[PDB]
């Protein structure tokens, strides 16, 4: 059971973020996903809300009338819950575009791992369950996404899913929803990220 990479996505990619609202007592705290430069990834059910008027995430504080550059991802006309922001100009976050994606999709039963800054930090397991099309919500219907066998709580939303293939681990998705002791996470694909960073204008040398 090496968890090398689990850690290394917990060092530098899971963050905490939080959401100040003028209508309970405490800020809602969630995770956040570091991609590059100064763009991270998001729930989309967190980031449209209407009552937040700040969140903070790395020490920055940011109110909702600020300037974002947004992608929200869908995949055949349904919405996904997931959400890629830009900041305006600070300080970087680390590059960690190498950490997203696989080539092979996981082996049935094979370990998905979260890595999550929810309460503090955390790591959870479960067996990969296969991808599913859509889930049914209580905020409706979300398009693209996989399933572990795993109880999860409110909160856990954001936290990286690691799955390997092909003798490989990477984050392909980012926790979503629960059900039962059944939790599900939003696809994140490395070709989906490429060209939203490039929509946001995100600064990115092209290996060619
Ligand atoms: C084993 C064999 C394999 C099997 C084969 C598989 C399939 C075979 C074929 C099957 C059938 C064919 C069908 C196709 C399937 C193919 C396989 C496949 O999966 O293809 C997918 C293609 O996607 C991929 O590439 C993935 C990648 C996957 C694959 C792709 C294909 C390959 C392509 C290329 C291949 C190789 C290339 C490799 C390249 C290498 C890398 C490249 C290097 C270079 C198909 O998915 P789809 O086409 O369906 O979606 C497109 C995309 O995924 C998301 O769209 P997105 O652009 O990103 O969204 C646009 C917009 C963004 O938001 C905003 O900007 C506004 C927000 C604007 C506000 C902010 C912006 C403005 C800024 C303000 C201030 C800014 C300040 C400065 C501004 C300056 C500039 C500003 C900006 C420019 O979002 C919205 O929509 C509005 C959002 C709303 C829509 C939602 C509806 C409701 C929303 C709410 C949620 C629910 C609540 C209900 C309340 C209503």
């Amino acid at each position: 059971v090496d968890m090398g990479f689990e850690a290394a996505v917990a060092k530098k990619v899971v963050v905490p973020i939080t959401f100040m609202v003028p209508n309970r007592p405490s800020g809602l705290t969630q995770s956040a996903l570091l991609v590059t430069g100064r763009t991270f990834l998001i729930n989309e059910h967190t980031w449209s809300n209407p009552s937040w008027t700040s969140f903070t995430i790395r020490g920055e504080v940011h109110t909702r009338d600020e300037p974002f550059q947004t992608v929200h991802f869908t995949h055949h006309g349904i919405p996904t819950d997931l959400m890629m922001v830009r900041l305006g100009p600070g300080n970087s976050f680390p590059n960690n575009l190498d950490k997203f994606g696989l080539d092979q999709m996981p082996a049935r039963n094979s370990r998905v791992v979260g890595v999550s800054s929810s309460y503090g930090n955390f790591f959870f397991s479960g067996n990969f369950l296969g991808f599913v099309d859509s889930i049914t919500s209580e905020q409706g219907t979300y398009a693209r996404l996989f399933r572990y066998r795993v109880t999860t709580y409110k909160g856990w939303c954001g936290s990286a899913l690691v799955c390997e293939a092909g003798g490989v681990r990477r984050i392909i998705g980012l926790h979503s929803a629960g059900a039962a002791g059944i939790g599900a996470g939003t696809y994140i694909s490395k070709l989906g990220l490429i060209k939203a960073l490039k929509h946001l204008g995100e600064p990115l040398a092209t290996m060619q």
